[PDB]
């Protein structure tokens, strides 16, 4: 079903790939533990922001972690190549993750955005659904990369329009209450709208590959650049939350804010 299935892999295919999902593995878990300990200095109208940055860091890196394990589970070395057995390597299982990370990476933005209430709930609403809908039409989509390009590109079109809307939410939400933040904040989440649009965008790229390069290089590059929108969407994305997050909290006047910004 799924490209990887069709090769046999050289060692250092093989290899880097797994030293790549390896790596972001590593990444998360670092992050993560930053994220912890700086939560603490974060106002309580804030913190769960921050505390979705440790859940995301958790899911994709388990995510990462399991997806290294089946690579290996998958493939074993025989006369020269690393060559598919029993068990099978697949990317569906980062689709199903998604249905929980990205509701997570929107809602820590809806937060710092000092959205709240009635605008909040309805606000993340709209977003999850739209994200679902683009997450359940690109995995019905990725089905059928070996067996049907066109229905990969058909779905994956339903999928962009999804995708789009999406964006445009985040877009109209983040230009219209930039002015409610403090701390020259308001700088800042125009950056973090550019950085999602530029990272988000990396995996439908990653989803067209199966069409414009159906190889083992064409693998290892679907895995190269998962892992930098992985980092640049949930490690970048997140260390700017919180960074826009403690800001706020500061300007606030929370004082283990203040304090912490003090000594850097
Ligand atoms: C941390 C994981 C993130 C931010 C994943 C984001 C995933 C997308 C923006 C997926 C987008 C897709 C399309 C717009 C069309 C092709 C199918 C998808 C689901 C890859
Ligand atoms: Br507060
Ligand atoms: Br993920």
């Amino acid at each position: 079903k799924n490209i990887e299935s069709l090769f046999d892999y050289s060692a250092g295919q093989f290899e880097f790939i797994d030293h790549l999902l390896t790596m972001g593995v590593g990444v998360h878990f670092a992050a993560l533990i930053f994220f912890l300990v700086v939560s603490q200095f974060v106002a309580p109208k804030y913190r769960i922001a921050t505390a979705l940055s440790c859940i995301v860091m958790v899911s994709a890196g388990l995510i990462l972690n399991s997806q290294a394990v089946m690579w290996t589970d998958a493939y074993a070395y025989v006369d020269g190549s690393y060559q598919l057995q029993d068990l099978t390597f697949s990317n569906g299982y980062r689709y199903v993750n998604w249905m929980a990370t990205i509701p997570c990476l929107l809602l820590q933005l809806l937060i710092v955005l000092n959205l709240k209430g009635k605008e909040l709930f309805s606000t993340a609403t709209w977003l999850i659904l739209a994200a679902w809908g683009m997450i359940i039409t690109g995995y019905v989509g990725q089905l059928y990369e070996v067996d049907d390009i066109a229905q990969l590109m058909i779905w994956g079109a339903v999928s962009t329009a999804f995708f789009v809307v999406m964006n445009w939410i985040v877009g109209t939400k983040i230009f219209k209450n930039r002015a409610t933040m403090l701390g020259g904040t308001d700088s800042t989440i125009t950056k973090v709208f550019w950085l999602m649009m530029f990272a988000w965008t990396l995996y439908p790229i990653a989803y067209l590959v199966p069409a414009f390069m159906n190889n083992a290089d064409g693998v290892v590059l679907r895995q190269l650049l998962f892992t930098i929108a992985d980092i640049s969407s949930k490690v970048i994305y997140g260390l700017m939350i919180t960074y826009i997050a403690i800001q706020q909290s500061a300007a606030a006047g929370y004082v283990p804010a203040q304090q912490a910004l003090g000594r850097i």
